[PDB]
């Protein structure tokens, strides 16, 4: 069984920001879930660049990626995001959400192995058909915020059907923020109409998993994905007040 | 050969804080070292809590520590450091420099295996006299700031004579700070008279290793270990201005 609690008080965080969406938290020690909206918590959306987490694991598991230091040379095509127009390793490809590096991984994996692996990870509901380098925003594939949490819990515990090394590498590449109070390992995601933030907050005595998604009519309020999540984390006393 | 540069301009950082000591930096890409004082950079001191880095590696390698989640229960003895009066895992034992946890690791490792391993690591003067649970607290073990750097470089590259997994785990336990500009993996050290900060700063395109120590007449200016290092890192444009 899974314990869930609907906390509509968190709605004020989306409302004060003229936004709509869902924040889902999971308290690992207590085996208890929390969300502002249980309906939307279970609504499946395209993962967008949150798909960089399973893609990284699969690439590492198959040897497409040797380790976190291997260099993926820039193909020489000048794109709008300046940080993409250069060489990268797994750490920086993840940090700058370098889509062409990940399109190349997906093509090397191929749709037969990508499909088998996603079924092994029990990752959303997939229907890839001649779109290996775009299914994460096609889509192609859809995943809910509660399903993002089940997948992340497996990753955190090294329980996915890949080596412990591959899972450790991806968790290192997911490193977003750390200080004396907490460690955040996460992945942002954006594709027309939906923005995501998924990952976890490691504390000394507990791990709080999180998955949020929000309506993004334009690419304007990308900062709200982390800001809204942090407002919920602060309300719940998971992270300190700045 | 090893390239060193003495930059006496960094002395103003120790000066302005009514302190004395050394900051040693190593630019990995350029294979170039930098220091305010070459004499003190090579002066050997008690490693104190920086010894938690090889102690962790050896415990993991021998199976004394199964993984970063294994719990070392508090024995119920009330000690001066409030954070020691609780259960720890490898992450929190390192963060809070929990001496009783590490004394237990050392006893399990034993004298013979501790000595062989420190020689395999080329760790300082490689002297474990006298007691296996206190030689780093008040024994004959000595390490210089440049020797801390040689050891840390090996750890960073997974080049120490332990498994890749053990080195990955210790580097995770060393996680101190991370943001969009840099990642710091380090270990503080304090024992009467000397304070240490050793580790590295990971950037997108380089790694800067660091080892500092300073005179600590009392346990008052512990914050200066990190503050002085960061002033040097900011002067050298390694990390941005806050």
């Amino acid at each position: 069984m899974k314990e869930w609690q609907e906390n509509k008080s968190w709605n004020a965080h989306f409302t004060e920001h003229k936004s709509q969406g869902v924040v889902v938290l999971w308290n690992e020690n207590k085996q208890q879930g929390f969300t502002n909206n249980l309906k939307r918590a279970n609504q499946a959306f395209l993962p967008a660049s949150t798909f960089k987490i399973p893609n990284s694991l699969i690439a590492l598991d198959l040897g497409v990626v040797k380790d976190e230091h291997q260099v993926f040379k820039w193909d020489g095509q000048t794109r709008d995001i300046a940080t993409w127009n250069r060489d990268h390793n797994l750490i920086t490809a993840m940090k700058y959400s370098v889509v062409p590096v990940y399109q190349e991984f997906a093509r090397q994996i191929g749709e037969a192995r990508m499909s088998k692996m996603l079924h092994a990870f029990d990752y959303g509901n997939e229907d890839i058909s001649g779109n290996v380098d775009s299914f994460w925003l096609d889509g192609g594939i859809r995943i809910s915020a509660t399903e993002q949490i089940s997948f992340l819990r497996k990753l955190y515990h090294n329980k996915l059907h890949v080596s412990e090394r591959s899972q450790r590498i991806v968790k290192q590449a997911m490193l977003t923020e750390a200080n004396g109070d907490y460690i955040i390992r996460a992945k942002t995601g954006y594709s027309p109409k939906i923005g995501w933030w998924v990952g976890w907050v490691e504390l000394d005595d507990n791990v709080w998993f999180f998955a949020m998604n929000m309506d993004m009519p334009t690419s304007d309020g990308l900062g709200l994905r982390q800001a809204i999540t942090k407002e919920v984390l602060k309300q719940e006393k998971i992270i300190p007040l700045e």
